[PDB]
This record gives structure tokens, C-alpha cells and sequence, in this order.
């Protein structure tokens, strides 16, 4: 055991970050709730 095991748990977020951001990004029309929710403060 060295780095053969810890592949998925490395790759996950590396991709989940892109994937999730895609999911949100190409659905701003929906996630708009949060967008507005974040505009009211800050």
C-alpha cells in the first residue's frame, strides 16, 4: 500500500468540483435562489 489505493479519494473532488460547478453553472436559472440569497448580504 502506497498510492495505488488512494486514487478515487484523490480524483473525487478534483472532478466533483468541476462536475458540481457545471451542474450549478448550467442551472443558474435555478440556483438563482442562492445567487440572490448571497446578493442580499456582502
Amino acid at each position: 500500500d502506497a498510492e495505488f489505493r488512494h486514487d478515487s479519494g484523490y480524483e473525487v473532488h478534483h472532478q466533483k468540483l468541476v462536475f458540481f460547478a457545471e451542474d450549478v453553472g448550467s442551472n443558474k436559472g435555478a440556483i438563482i435562489g442562492l445567487m440572490v440569497g448571497g446578493v442580499v448580504i456582502a
